């Protein structure tokens, strides 16, 4: 996917 997390980034 198009995200901005801190640690577990997924599609």
């Amino acid at each position: 996917x198009l995200l901005v997390t801190a640690g577990l980034v997924l599609a």
